[PDB]
């Protein structure tokens, strides 16, 4: 068997059971996929995940990608190349594509619960083949001419990268300084270095590349406002046939050597710089750059907290086998009977907690990812949720920020005890735990890291939203607290005292923003609290979505499920009780460390760190 | 220079200015070893270590040793034996060693302080020099016979190693099978197969190799209790003379990939598979095996913990000159205006945040190894503590547990601070915190994982010492509560953080209790031993720091200008930041294993 162990049960149990996502199903958009259809891709790519996608996850960090200054070019080692043909192969780049581009419709929800498994099996693939799904944001953002060389994107199954970050640019965007010179015939000639560019080449997995690379016009002013959004093709092509001309002037000069995601070519880009002319066409022809990069960083955001999950959920399966198949030590009710039987380590309280904490955490992890994706699709969102469509918006723009930056940071941590429960062995290489860890680091810093993350769900989805999603989801949790089974008691008091932690850390924080008004250091304590924050409401949204499955789940026994069924069921009964009672007080002290910061770290001279 | 940066600053104001290790320095075991060559030899090794030990450190991984199979030996690369002729030379290897032994006499406490730079610098290079230490285990522990060759090992500078784990005996390590086969002339035949050893092999580092073996005579009892100790060494040698002779039967089959610390062969050890008899003598010549690997054992978790908080604090000090560095956006209180200008990232707090929790937790480990330490000497626990032998080294044996298993989970979790420090940067191998990573993942691991020293903490080293070594350190963090107006806050938070733990013992101690009853209570205290070791640790480092601000604010007071009033501001907003953001978190805890059940315990293995 392969490093990949899936978890579709779970997935199925999320959307089906629980999110309901099969009554949108069969009806208007989604009307050619019914929801046999749905669990039957779900297995399928589950499959092809654990087969030839995983086949290839030990020899991309072994034998990882090579860059050729002889040509400026990546080589990527051929098992990983016989991986991605397989995926293109099953025509799986395409799911969730818009349908006039060759894609499956089908919700969110869905789709993302597709890519999971890609994601934990060899998260690069999922990477090199988000080009269809770039080239449909471009298509929604281009001129008519350019939706027809987004379509040939699409259906030619050529490459794409997003092409913002710079030496002096990375968090603060504004700043870069690639330009952008306008030409004679209406291309644009950029000029440029990029830094940390994911698939900037890619051998020869693809006939071409779209890179979409922000630069500033010449003379247009500074900050994210005066930033432009181009096409610049990495091959020159015929905008009537797509064939393929000249080479274009956008050149990768390195290809960095990373902790882990070793096989994800991460590369130095140069535009302009080589000779000829990296030209490019202006998006939409307007300049419009960072409101045009919203959908991208949508994307990559639900990409890396989804990767995350999917990588903890692998971590936690793999510990699991070995902890039921290790035999070591007497049972601690046994200690003193030195002729006691061996057992099994899952016989131990410390490997139990342990193994719980890994599962109620992937499994509160899924149900967050597909929780938000409801909001992704207005059909759904109305008929899960009854909510509207600008409302949805709102509450997916809420919540990204904590599928990215609560599941990117949780997920690495709890990859600790998935690791620690193989013991010694658990820091050899013969076990795929520890590469999990390394390919897992990159999630706290892609697509910005944690503390921007955190700072935007504050300031931008809190503050400037006059915090209307957030009251929604409030809302939501409220009316479970408030619907009375007596086997969910304790839950939903633990449920209230969490909920009303996470308001009291939301109205210090809020306090200590408007008090900036009169006392403008005061704003720090916003900054120093928002990681702590925003990790809060992680594990608040995780505890109330546990014991929603768990309610579920005391309906299913209930109603008489039996064998697997029913050890599923008891499964969510005993994670969300235990996610309650061992996480879920930790926000109380949480709360109180808020409701306290000062701005004495503030004031303490550099010199004396 | 190197990727290793020292904290010698640190040490000396621990070792001289918070704990008084000054006043044993000069007389009786110490009469040849003053303050002032102290201060010196800090500052030489720690120079070494950044220079030529630490010049290997990225090589040792990224050139990780070969194993040759039909010869049984490992092959380091040539940088790293290059560093480690750069120790031998310095006479390193011999650090507190005995001066019977060609050691130079220090306390315990300033030995470890020196031993940190190496740890810090390229962690192996210490592992593999801990010969000399282990052939003084092997002399206290010998017949007049045995010291005689101890005496030879460890002026010669032999390697040495500790086997004793095997494919199925690792926490538990009296299910060992190895055995033992007593010969007519006294000596032993080991036979068997041991797993995971450290330095089983190393190249052509040594003449030797002291392997100490842990095997079960034959027909001895099971368990712990049936296991012996022997001397086995990689070539027999004249006992008289030295003199390396022929191969003994002990050979490396194996040397595993591991994802960090590359350059420690750690490796399958066949005894006596080969046509030639592993040959052991009985140390001591007595059966007494696990009570004399428990020096053995004592000294590698001080190892481990010293290990962890080097390397925590190397990686701080490198996110933080990163961060000096580092000009990205504008300050926060300038976030609207789109032409304010841009700022080094130490102004951000969040960046801040990180680096008061990176500098806090590495200070607060440094004074935690330290002050156990001082339990090490009984002449340094009379004059710094006013405690006699027996007491201290009761103390020694509670402090180890939380060295090692609060060091090994702390260091590494509060490097993922440091690492996210340099943003993107940081997952790049260009900069050391991804190798400080990898290379700290085994400290939970090794010598046993956080859950074996969790359970012997509380088993072993407060119930079975009746609480007696507990109560001795909770009284001091009481009298430094109960001891001016500008450490109110703090000590208020430290009231609180003792009555947390102490409640948090008392439930594990009740749940014990109740096993009396209901023998599946007993269940609750492995469910909380861990939490529980992780809080006394959070405690000890919160009190230590805030007497460490004590003594920073006497020495400002006093009129401290320059660097030393920068370091002693440090102090105290680190012992503050420490009292107000980490210890408020145990009164969840306690609240929680106030809370424990059995529900998890119950649940059907399927249902995971
Ligand atoms: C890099 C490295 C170097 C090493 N060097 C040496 C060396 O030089 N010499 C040497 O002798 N050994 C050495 N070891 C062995 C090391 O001490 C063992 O790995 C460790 O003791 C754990 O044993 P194990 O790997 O068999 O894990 P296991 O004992 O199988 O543990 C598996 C899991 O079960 C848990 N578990 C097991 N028993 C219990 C219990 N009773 N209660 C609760 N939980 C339990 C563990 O905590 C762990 O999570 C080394 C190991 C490593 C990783
Ligand atoms: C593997 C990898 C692949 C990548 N792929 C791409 C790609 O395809 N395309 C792309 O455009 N980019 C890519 N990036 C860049 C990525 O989006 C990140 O934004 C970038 O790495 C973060 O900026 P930086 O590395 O310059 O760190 P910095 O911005 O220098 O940040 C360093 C530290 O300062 C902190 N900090 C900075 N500003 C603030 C602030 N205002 N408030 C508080 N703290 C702050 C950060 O949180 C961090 O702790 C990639 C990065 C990596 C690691």
């Amino acid at each position: 068997m392969s490093h990949y162990k899936s978890n579709v049960r779970d997935q199925v149990f999320n959307l089906f059971e629980v999110f309901g996502v099969d009554k949108v199903l069969g009806a208007d958009k989604f009307s050619d996929l019914d929801a046999d259809t749905a669990r039957e891709m779900l297995t399928e790519i589950a499959r092809l995940a654990e087969g030839p996608i995983a086949e290839s996850f030990v020899e991309g960090d072994r034998n990882p990608p090579v860059f050729d200054p002889e040509t400026h070019t990546v080589t990527l080692p051929e098992g990983f190349k016989k991986s991605m043909r397989a995926l293109f192969d099953g025509g799986w780049d395409k799911v969730g594509l818009a349908e006039h581009l060759g894609g499956i419709p089908m919700p969110r929800a869905l789709q993302w619960a597709l890519i999971e498994h890609i994601l934990g099996a060899n998260p690069a693939a999922y990477m090199y083949a988000m080009g269809p799904g770039m080239s449909e944001i471009f298509y929604n953002n281009g001129t008519d001419e350019q939706k027809k060389w987004a379509t040939i994107a699409a259906e030619r199954g050529w490459g794409a990268t997003m092409v913002l970050t710079e030496p002096d640019a990375g968090s603060d965007v504004g700043a870069g300084r690639t330009k952008a010179v306008q030409q004679p015939d209406g291309t644009w000639h950029i000029e440029g270095v990029k830094r940390f560019i994911t698939s900037a080449d890619s051998d020869d997995l693809f006939e071409n590349i779209m890179h979409l690379v922000l630069a500033r016009p010449e003379g247009a002013g500074p900050g994210t406002k005066g930033l432009s959004l181009f096409f610049v093709p990495k091959f020159h092509f015929d905008h009537e046939t797509g064939e393929i001309g000249e080479r274009n002037g956008v050149f990768v000069t390195n290809v960095e050597h990373k902790m882990g995601l070793k096989v994800s070519a991460t590369c130095e880009l140069s535009l302009g710089q080589h000779g000829i002319p990296a030209v490019g066409w202006l998006v939409g022809e307007v300049h419009n750059g960072i409101a045009q990069m919203f959908d991208v960083i949508e994307q990559a955001r639900m990409m890396v907290g989804t990767k995350a999950i999917a990588t903890l959920s692998t971590g936690y399966l793999n510990a699991l086998e070995y902890a039921k198949e290790r035999v070591q030590g007497a049972d601690m009710t046994q200690m003193t009977d030195k002729t006691a039987p061996r057992v099994t380590i899952t016989h131990h309280p410390d490997v139990r907690r342990s193994l719980m904490t890994q599962k109620a955490y992937a499994e509160g992890l899924r149900a967050i990812y597909l929780y938000t994706a409801t909001f992704q699709d207005a059909e759904v969102a109305q008929a899960v949720h009854g909510v509207d469509g600008d409302l949805a918006a709102r509450v997916n723009d809420l919540l990204l920020p904590i599928v990215k930056g609560f599941g990117s940071e949780t997920a690495y941590a709890k990859l600790t005890e998935s690791l620690q429960t193989l013991g010694g062995s658990g820091f050899l290489q013969d076990y795929p735990i520890e590469q999990y860890i390394r390919d897992s680091k990159i999630d706290s810093l892609y697509e910005g890291t944690t503390a921007i993350q955190a700072q935007d769900f504050f300031f931008r989805k809190i503050i400037r939203d006059k915090g209307q999603a957030l009251a929604y989801v409030a809302g939501e949790i409220e009316q479970f607290i408030k619907n009375e089974n007596g086997r969910l008691k304790t839950e939903r008091e633990l449920l209230a005292t969490a909920l009303a932690d996470v308001q009291g850390m939301a109205a210090s924080l809020t306090g200590y923003l408007m008090a900036a008004q009169e006392d403008a250091a005061s704003i720090y304590k916003v900054g120093l609290g928002s990681v702590r924050f925003l990790m809060a409401v992680g594990d608040l949204l995780s505890g109330w979505l546990l014991a929603r499955q768990a309610a579920v789940a005391i309906e299913k026994l209930d109603a008489g499920a039996t064998g697997a069924d029913k050890s599923f069921y008891e499964g969510k009964i005993a994670a969300a009780s235990f996610f309650a009672k061992n996480m879920l007080p930790l926000l109380t002290s949480t709360r109180q460390i808020i409701e306290n910061l000062d701005n004495d770290v503030m004031e303490l001279d550099e010199a004396a760190f």
